[PDB]
C-alpha cells in the first residue's frame, strides 16, 4: 500500500532524479533495479503500478551476480523482459510489450550483446518440464514479436561473437531446443516464419523439405563448421544425426567419395617410393638423387599443408589427434633429408623412423569403411582411457626394479638401461641367466624377479578391467555417431580443398519459391529435400502442400 | 558357429592392419641393418618371432644405432598388445549385445 | 517412515512440555549424542533425515536447515555445523573415518551437507598435499 | 564414493597436523544470529552455505527466509 504514496512523496518533493529509477551501486549487484525485484516476486500487480509511475523497462543490470561463470549466479541477461520471460510468467512479458507507456522492444541487446531469444537458450539445459517451458515460450515470443514488428527477422540478429540464436544454441551443447528449430512448421497465420514444408504426399509416401540458410558450408561461418570446430560440449556426437544434416551429409559424402580415394592413393604412392629409398639407400645415382628430389618435394608439401591447417582452425587432444602425428611425421622426414643433404651422419635412425611412423600413420584412411572405421575409433578410445596413466605406473615399477637390480649386482647389469633392458626382456620370457653368482645372496634377485612378475600381471589385469568396465556401460548407438561425425570432419575439410589450390566450392540444395511473404515479395529459399515412409498417416489430417503432382 | 562368427568379424580387418605394421618395420629394420636381419623374410620371421617371443635381441653397437632399433621392437610390441587388445574387445561388446535365441 | 514420524512428532511433544531442556544433547554412557549414534551404528536414512531437518512455525528453533535468501531457481540453503565439523574433537567425521565399523561407510558421505563440506577443505588444503 | 571416502580419510589426517606438531586447528563456516529462542536469546549458530539450483519453485510454493535481501 505504501509504495504509491512513496512514488507520491518523490514527485511532490521536486526530485530531479527519481527514486525508482535508482540503481544499487555495489560491485556485486551493479544496476540492479526495483522493477527486477517486482518481477522476481511473481507480482503482476506492482509491476503494474511501478509502470504507471513511470519505471525504466531497460534497466541494465550488469553486476557481478549476472555474469555467467561466477560461482552461485544466475544468467538471464540483463533486460527486465529477459527475465520475466526466463522466469515462465507470460502475462508479465504481455504487458511489458502491450503497456501504453514505454513499450519494450524485442530488438535491445545487452552489454553482452545478447536479446531475449539468446538468453532464453543460454538458461535451457535439461529437463521434461524445463525444455518444454523454454520451446513453448520461445515458439510464442516469435508469434509476438512477429505481430508486433514486421520489419526485422529477430532471428537475424547477431551476438557480439557474431552469432544468430542457431549458432550459439549448437555451440552451447544445448540439443532438444535445437532439435526443435532444425524442424518448425507453424499455423497459416504466420507460416512464414517456419523452416519445413511438404512438397507433396502421396499416401504412406511424403516429401519433406528443409530450409538450409545458416546450414550448408557455403555460407561463413555455418553450424557444420561450428560442430566441427568451435563446439566444446562433449554431446556433439548427439548433434549430428538430426534429421536435415543426414542427408546433406550422405549427399556430399557420395558426392566426394572420388577425390578422397585419389589422395588415398596418391599417399600410398608416395610410400612406395620412399620404401623403395629407404630400401636401396646403399647408374644408379640418377635414380637415387630423383629418390632425393621426390621424397624432398613430398616433405615439403605435405610439412607446409599441415602447417596450413594447423594455422587454419584451432583454438583439445583426441579431436585433433589425427593432423598432428602427420605435422610430426613430415617434420621428421624433412629434417631427415635437411641433414642428409647436410650429410650430419644422423640420418638413417631419422629415415628409419619417419619410415615406420609413415607406415603407422596410413590407418588414417580406415575411416572410408565402416568395418574398420568403428576399429579406428575403438583404437582412439583405447589411446584415451588406460594408455598414458598405464605406461607411467609402468616406469615407475621399471625404474624402481632397475635401479634395485643395479645396486644388488655388486658383468651382466652393467648401467641402468642396461640393466632395464633385461627387466623388460624378462617380460616377455626371454629373460635369462639367474644365479649371477658374484655375490652371496641371490634369493633376493629371486624374490625381485616374484614381485615384478606378479605385479605386472596384476597391472595388466587392473588394465583390462578398466577396459571391460568403461567399453560396457556405453550406448551401441555411439561409435556410429562417432564415425559419422568424423566423416563430417573429412568432408569438411576436402570440401576446403587444398591449400595450394582455392577451390570455387559450390551450394548444396535446391533453390525453389517456398511462399509468399507477408510484405510483398515471394518468400524463396534454398532448400534440401527429404524422403519420408509413415504409415501412421490416416490418423491425422494432410499437410498444407507446395505443388500437388509429384516432380 | 562362434568360430565361423569370429573368423568372419576379425580376419578381413585384423591382420590387414597387423600386416601393415609388420610390414613397415620390417623393411625399417633391413633398412637400419646398413648376419643379423639377412632377408626380408628372415626379418619378418624374426618380427613374428617377438610376437611368439623366440626373438633374440642386442645391441648393435657397431651401427647406425642400438637404442633407435630397440625403441623401434618396443613400440612393435606395445602397439600389438593394443591391438590385441581391441580384437577382444571389440569381440566382448559383440558378445555382450546379443539373445540367447540367435545362435540357437 | 514410521521413525522418522515417531522421531519428530516426540521431539514436538518434549518442546511443548519442557523448554529449558535440550534432548538431542544428552549423552549415553559412550559419551554420544544421538546423531553421532545414528552416524556410528550405520544407520543411513534416518541419519539423513536429522541432516536436513525442517520445522515449522511454533518450533523453528529444533530445525536445522535455513534458506538464506530465495531468488526465483537458484536458492541459498544454511546448514548448522554444530556437531559436523572437525574442530570439535569426537566430531561426526571423526566417527565415519575412525570409530566407526560399519560396511557402508561410503554411502553416508554423498549426503548435502557433508559433500560441499568436504570439497571445500580438500580444495583448501591441495598444496601441502602437493608439498 | 570409495575415492570420496579416502580423500575425506587424507584432508582430515593432514589437518589433525604431524607428529612433531600438534597444530590448533580453525573452525570453518559462518557464524550469526538465525532465529530467536524460546528463552530469551536469539538463536547463534553455525552455519555453511549450499547454492543449489531448481526449476519447480514456480508451482510449488515458496518458503520464508532469514535475509530478506540477498548477501
Ligand atoms: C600421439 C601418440 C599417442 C603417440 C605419438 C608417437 C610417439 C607414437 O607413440 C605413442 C605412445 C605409444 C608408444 C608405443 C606404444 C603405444 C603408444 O603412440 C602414438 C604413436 C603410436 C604409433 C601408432 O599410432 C596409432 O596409435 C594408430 C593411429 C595413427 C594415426 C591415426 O590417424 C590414427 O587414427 C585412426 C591411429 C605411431 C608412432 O608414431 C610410431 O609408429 C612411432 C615411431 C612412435 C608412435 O604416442
Amino acid at each position: 500500500a505504501c509504495i504509491q504514496p512513496l512514488l507520491e512523496i518523490d514527485r511532490d518533493s521536486g526530485n530531479p532524479q527519481p527514486l525508482v529509477n535508482a540503481q544499487c551501486t555495489d560491485e556485486y549487484y551493479r544496476g540492479h533495479s526495483a522493477l527486477h525485484i517486482a518481477i522476481e516476486k511473481r507480482s503482476l500487480q506492482c509491476v503494474k503500478l511501478l509502470v504507471e509511475n513511470g519505471a525504466n523497462v531497460h534497466a541494465k543490470a550488469c553486476g557481478h551476480f549476472f555474469q555467467k561463470n561466477q560461482d552461485t549466479c544466475f544468467y538471464f541477461g540483463e533486460l527486465p523482459l529477459s527475465l520475466a520471460a526466463c522466469t515462465k510468467q507470460w502475462d508479465v512479458v504481455n504487458y511489458l510489450l502491450e503497456n501504453p507507456h514505454q513499450p519494450a522492444s524485442l530488438q535491445a541487446q545487452d552489454s553482452l550483446g545478447n536479446t531475449v531469444l539468446h538468453a532464453l537458450v543460454m538458461i535451457a539445459d535439461d529437463s521434461a518440464e524445463n525444455s518444454a517451458l523454454v520451446v513453448r515460450m520461445y515458439d510464442g515470443l516469435l508469434q509476438a514479436g512477429a505481430r508486433l514488428c514486421p520489419n526485422v527477422q529477430l532471428e537475424g540478429i547477431p551476438n557480439l561473437e557474431g552469432l544468430t540464436p542457431l549458432k550459439l544454441a549448437a555451440k552451447e551443447g544445448k540439443i532438444e531446443i535445437f532439435k526443435h528449430i532444425l524442424q518448425r512448421e507453424f499455423s497459416a497465420p504466420c507460416q512464414s516464419l517456419s523452416r519445413k514444408f511438404t512438397e507433396w504426399c502421396y499416401g504412406p509416401v511424403r516429401v519433406s523439405l528443409y530450409d538450409l540458410a545458416s546450414v550448408d558450408s557455403w555460407e561463413e561461418n555455418s553450424v557444420l563448421e561450428i560442430i566441427a570446430f568451435h563446439s566444446r560440449s562433449p554431446h556433439r556426437h548427439r548433434m549430428v544425426v538430426l534429421e536435415p544434416l543426414n542427408k546433406l551429409l550422405q549427399a556430399k559424402w557420395d558426392r566426394l567419395i572420388p577425390r578422397f580415394c585419389f589422395n588415398f592413393l596418391c599417399y600410398l604412392v608416395y610410400m612406395l617410393i620412399f620404401t623403395a629409398v629407404a630400401y636401396h639407400q646403399p647408374a644408379g645415382n640418377s635414380m637415387l638423387l630423383l629418390g632425393h628430389i621426390l621424397i624432398l618435394l613430398g616433405g615439403v608439401y605435405l610439412l607446409l599443408g599441415q602447417l596450413w591447417y594447423f594455422w587454419r582452425r584451432r583454438l583439445s587432444f583426441m579431436d585433433s589427434y589425427s593432423e598432428i602425428l602427420f605435422l610430426l611425421q613430415a617434420l621428421l622426414t624433412v629434417l631427415s633429408q635437411v641433414l642428409c643433404f647436410l650429410a650430419i651422419e644422423w640420418y638413417l635412425p631419422l629415415l628409419v623412423s619417419s619410415l615406420a611412423m609413415g607406415w603407422t600413420n596410413l590407418l588414417y584412411y580406415t575411416r572410408g569403411f565402416q568395418h574398420t572405421g568403428i576399429y579406428s575409433v575403438m583404437i582412439e578410445k583405447v589411446i584415451l582411457r588406460d594408455l598414458l596413466r598405464f605406461l607411467l605406473v609402468y616406469l615407475v615399477f621399471l625404474f624402481g626394479f632397475a635401479v634395485a637390480l643395479v645396486s644388488l649386482s655388486r658383468p651382466p647389469y652393467r648401467s641402468i638401461l642396461d640393466a632395464s633392458l633385461e627387466l623388460f626382456k624378462f617380460t616377455i620370457g626371454m629373460g635369462e641367466l639367474a644365479f649371477q653368482e658374484q655375490l652371496r645372496f641371490r634369493g633376493v634377485v629371486l624374490l625381485l624377479l616374484l614381485a615384478y612378475v606378479l605385479l605386472t600381471y596384476v597391472l595388466l589385469l587392473n588394465m583390462l578391467i578398466a577396459l571391460m568396465s568403461e567399453t560396457v556401460n556405453s550406448v551401441a548407438t555411439d561409435s556410429w555417431s562417432i564415425w559419422k561425425l568424423q566423416k563430417a570432419i573429412s568432408v569438411l575439410e576436402m570440401e576446403n580443398g587444398y591449400w595450394w589450390c582455392r577451390r570455387k566450392k559450390q551450394r548444396a540444395g535446391v533453390m525453389l519459391t517456398v511462399g509468399t511473404r507477408p510484405d510483398g515479395s515471394p518468400d524463396e529459399r534454398w532448400c534440401f529435400r527429404v524422403g519420408e515412409m509413415n504409415w501412421a498417416t490416416w490418423e491425422q489430417t494432410l499437410p498444407r502442400t507446395l505443388c500437388e503432382e509429384p516432380s
